[PDB]
């Protein structure tokens, strides 16, 4: 489990929105794995705007936070599991790195902010879910 809290924004995985999330739903896609729902408080993370391939992401399984280069936004091939069948995930990264069903939420950040959530996995590898080229993140 895990979101961003941006501005008046809520994003977490969209296979692990709750009930209130799509009551409030600003923003959804199925083939990115994710879900903006809005909020009555602001919060304080702050998106990166960047081309970064290294930073640190949270692993909830280990209750640690671990350095890691990253591949850049892609479409990715991923097997099925609970929540999507085997198929195409798009905005994808993948590092080298340990995670779990329940990692899904966790933040991965650069020098410059928020690069994304944990979104896949296994095989010791995993994938955040990119939010960078969502600008308008940033404003309304
Ligand atoms: C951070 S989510 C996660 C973490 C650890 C293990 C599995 C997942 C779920 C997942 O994404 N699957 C299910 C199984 C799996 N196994 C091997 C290749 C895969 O493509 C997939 C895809
Ligand atoms: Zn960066």
């Amino acid at each position: 489990s895990g979101a961003i809290y941006v501005g008046n924004y809520r994003v977490v995985n969209r296979h692990l929105a709750t009930h209130n999330d799509w009551a409030n739903l600003v923003w959804e896609d199925s083939s990115r794995d994710l879900l903006v729902s809005s909020t009555t408080a602001q919060g304080c993370d702050t998106i990166a705007r960047c081309d970064c391939q290294t930073g640190v992401y949270y692993c909830s399984s280990r209750r640690k936070h671990y350095p890691v280069s990253f591949s850049k936004p892609s479409l990715i091939f991923v097997e099925a599991s609970e929540y999507y069948p085997a198929r195409y995930q798009s905005h994808l990264m993948l590092a080298v790195g340990h995670s779990e069903p329940g990692d899904c939420g966790g933040i991965l950040r650069c020098q410059h902010g928020v690069v994304g959530i944990v979104s896949t996995g296994g095989n010791g590898l995993v994938g955040f879910a990119d939010v960078r080229d969502l600008l308008w993140l940033d404003e309304e």
